[PDB]
């Protein structure tokens, strides 16, 4: 029993965190094999980079100084070729995630991991994270068996306190650029498929007060959801919720009729899984993994 | 900016997780140096759980009855002893990944990270607090027994909890690493229930100071309160009594924001009376109590917004 926001074990990622210093700027880097990946703002980026030599970049892995032997740029990410391969390099892939997908964040300062937390890529491409100055280069990841899938690298904080960053190939999530300008996060929406998954997790944990005898159509549900700034629910979302629907005996459009009633009437002093708000940072797969016991 | 429930990086603890099998039971163990620590109920059948005599069950076992697995490698048990509700298995190999560590017993209200495991394999990490009723609201399934709670302040791992059982309400009970249970619980399948839980007042206050640090003051008022009057109101909402120690502990956060502890206590009184009226505090519609004054100072900036 119990339902917590759970992050993946961070150990395989801790063994890759390094400190990168270029002049007066100090941020975090990801050391995989003989390459260190970090935000390019550590340094017209081609004009700034052409003026630098390998020794201008100071890379620290624990107490050991790594020697930079080459450097190149890929989108908004700087790739520093080092003389030593990381002996703690795990099996890994670079993956780009979609909004609504969740991931673990290992928050670092001066190449030292300080905390781990779980979060989701919002529909507006921002992440509601917890980062202070020096956190740049902290990474987001998922684990599938023994393989680490790197999906995010922190670049900046927006004026509303939310965060923006890139995939590990330097491509930003959202319409953001890596520089000081007037940029704001778009209006956010609720990840509907995630709220439904969390309602199924509540039923699995013995919370059924919100269930009713009604069912609805996908069209009618989307007309109501659009009015409460909820993401449209697609047929793919309904298919993805199939296993949870079969496990609890509550059809997806049966659970949508419960969500519609919670949206129009509220919770009325009651909570779901200890929460007074409808939770959207647990995907269908997270619910199945936390209520099954998948290990790494 | 931002305020998340943050767990400590789990790597130092992952390198200590092993699988312990005794007969038909399989649970998790903590391998530190040449000793593997695990719940003593690993020597029990489901039948034994009603009235188990652990001394009688243990005297009938030999070293080769305990199977310990560290990854793909089988560890050989060379000794065994019981310390309260934990079984200590002496192994022939010291753990090369043993970090710097201490065994610490925590008090209710204290927080810690939990590395949830099954078959000696870590599957997830989360942050939680020791409730005033000595239970933990965790997320554990069958096979999680032996999963551990810890803090990693500086480079040292402080082990404070080992999971032993789930109570009928879905909450969890366990011991410190010396086998002493937190709360009036026994590793016996007995009619035992968690006492009425209360809100950790000093933690809610700390979290209200964290909201003021991150720029939110809508909940503040012009009133103050005596400590006694605050506790008379707090007891009516099932909040833990706030002691003079709690007020002293909140000293640095009070000095950083310019809001006296008893003035923040007055805001808490008013929040309990009125609710949030459609507003949230740090993205929450409920008053949060699983962040200590020490966690707030650790996570939040030193400069107030
Ligand atoms: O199904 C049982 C059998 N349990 C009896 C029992 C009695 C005393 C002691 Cl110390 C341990 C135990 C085990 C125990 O409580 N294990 C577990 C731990 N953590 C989370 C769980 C989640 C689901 C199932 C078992 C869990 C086995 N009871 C549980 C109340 C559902
Ligand atoms: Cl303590």
């Amino acid at each position: 029993s119990g339902f917590r926001k759970m992050a993946f074990p961070s150990g395989k990622v801790e063994g890759c965190m390094v400190q990168v210093t270029c002049g007066t700027t100090t941020l975090n880097g990801l050391w995989l094999d003989d390459v260190v990946y970090c935000p390019r703002h550590v340094i017209n980026y081609e004009d700034l980079l052409i003026r630098k030599s390998n020794h201008n970049f100071l890379v620290q892995a624990g107490n050991v100084q790594l020697r930079v032997i080459g450097h190149s740029m890929q989108n908004c990410v700087l790739k520093l070729k080092v003389d030593t391969a990381n002996p703690k390099t795990p099996k890994y892939k670079f993956v780009r995630i979609q909004p609504g997908q969740t991931f673990s964040v290992l928050a670092c300062y001066n190449g030292s991991p300080s905390g781990v937390y779980q979060c989701a890529m919002r529909p507006n491409f921002t992440i509601k994270g917890s980062f202070l100055n020096g956190s740049c280069g902290s990474v987001g990841f998922n684990i599938d068996y023994d393989c680490v899938s790197f999906c995010y690298m922190h670049h900046m904080e927006l004026p509303t306190g939310v965060h923006a960053g890139t995939d590990l190939e330097g491509n930003f999530y959202g319409p953001f650029v890596d520089r000081q300008t007037a940029q704001a996060a778009g209006t956010d929406t609720t990840i509907t498929v995630n709220v439904l998954a969390w309602l199924y997790a509540a039923v699995i944990n013995g919370d059924r007060w919100f269930l009713n005898r009604f069912t609805t159509t996908l069209n009618d549900f989307n007309l109501v959801a659009m009015k409460y700034n909820y993401e449209p629910l697609t047929q793919d979302h309904v298919d993805i919720l199939g296993p949870l629907s079969a496990q609890t005996g509550i059809a997806v459009l049966d659970m949508c009729a419960s969500l519609k009633e919670l949206l129009q009437n509220g919770m009325n002093g009651r909570t779901i899984l200890g929460s007074a708000l409808l939770e959207d940072e647990f995907t269908p797969f997270d619910v199945v993994r936390q209520c099954s016991g998948v290990t790494f």
